[PDB]
């Protein structure tokens, strides 16, 4: 009378029309939904989400300890999302952006909106006023661990020392996502977890997010024997739209954004598209040089290459059609 696969499919079926798309699902599984997307910056960090980027109108969080290359994505999501004409708000609590940096990643300054909130209320609150106003395409909340109650903040006393912290974490998350599906806003807050929550309050955010990325630094990027950037790997932990826990790795040239022709290099190798004698790198044919970065190098010179290159690599995967 049983038949394991067919009432598995039922169950399955049921689970997510009870808590939404996504609620359960086999990790080899590959999802059609193509969702609205905003790429991560990362063609591998994209892929690796399953869904060319992050989801739209979802909270995500992105950890991980300092210099990891979180802001960095954070920003190039600006970035692309702006290209796409898209509004960006960024709530400030750590006063650290660099917008210099932001512009060379791609990022219109002059028409992002910036806020510096007095306390962590105002802050979040600031941010959903915004949310919901529904002409937001993205929203970055710089540290999460800066979001101090108002009580810490003025002084009060060592009396109703509560976890009062992440309790404003859930009650402002408990309704900003509402307007966030609603807006469609994607808000990434940058949960900088270095030095029992990861930060107080990503006790709750670790609850209410559709995505969270584990960003980690794993090597220094040298050529020879000297400082140029860094190697960042990613590590999709949590992924309500599309199987959870692949991971993407990609290089941050100190001064410039994630690395596309250094992208490409990578996204090549393990999709024999470029084959690598072992340590000289060469396409179709043609030579591109010893050492990742004479590859790296030569494929920013020559634009030509590495655009069909991309269009390989591309092609045999996504940001296609549907
Ligand atoms: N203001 C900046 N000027 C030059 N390079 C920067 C700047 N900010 C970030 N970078 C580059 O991005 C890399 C990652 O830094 P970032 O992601 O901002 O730190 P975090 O993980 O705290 O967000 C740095 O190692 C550096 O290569």
């Amino acid at each position: 009378a049983p038949d394991r696969e067919k009432a598995l499919e039922l169950a399955m079926a049921q689970i997510d029309k009870n808590f939404g798309k996504g609620s359960v699902m086999r990790l080899g599984e590959e999802v059609r939904q193509p969702i609205s997307v905003i790429p991560t910056g990362s063609i591998s960090l994209d892929v690796a989400l399953g869904i060319g980027g992050l989801p739209r109108g979802r909270v995500i969080e992105i950890y991980g300890p300092e210099s990891s290359g979180k802001t960095t994505v954070a920003l190039h999501a600006v970035a692309n999302a702006q290209a796409a004409g898209g509004i960006a708000a960024f709530i400030d609590a750590e006063h650290a952006l660099d917008p210099e940096y932001a512009k060379k990643l791609g990022v219109d300054t002059d028409s992002l909106l910036v806020s510096q909130p007095d306390t962590g209320e105002q802050a979040l609150e600031i941010a959903d006023m915004l949310v919901r106003s529904g002409a937001l395409d993205i929203i970055v909340i710089d540290s999460v661990a800066a979001l101090v109650p108002r009580a810490e903040i003025e002084g009060e006393m060592g009396d109703s020392h509560v976890g009062l912290q992440a309790r404003l974490m859930s009650q402002a998350l408990r309704k900003m996502t509402g307007a966030l599906n609603n807006s469609g806003t994607t808000a990434i807050f940058i949960n900088n977890l270095r030095e029992p929550e990861t930060t107080t309050g990503g006790k709750a955010l670790k609850f209410y997010a559709s995505v969270r990325l584990d960003v980690r630094r794993i090597e220094t990027l040298k050529d020879g024997t000297d400082a140029v950037g860094n190697r960042t790997r990613v590590k999709v932990v949590k992924n309500k739209v599309s199987p959870p826990f692949k991971q993407a790795e990609f290089d941050i040239l100190y001064g410039q954004g994630i690395s596309r022709e250094g992208s490409l290099i990578d996204m090549g190798v393990e999709h024999g598209f470029i084959r690598k004698s072992g340590s000289w790198f060469t396409y179709e044919g043609e030579q591109l040089g010893q050492g990742k970065e004479n590859a790296r190098k030569f494929l920013l010179e020559n634009t030509d290459v590495a655009n069909e290159i991309e269009k390989k690599i591309k092609e045999k995967l996504g940001i296609g059609a549907v």
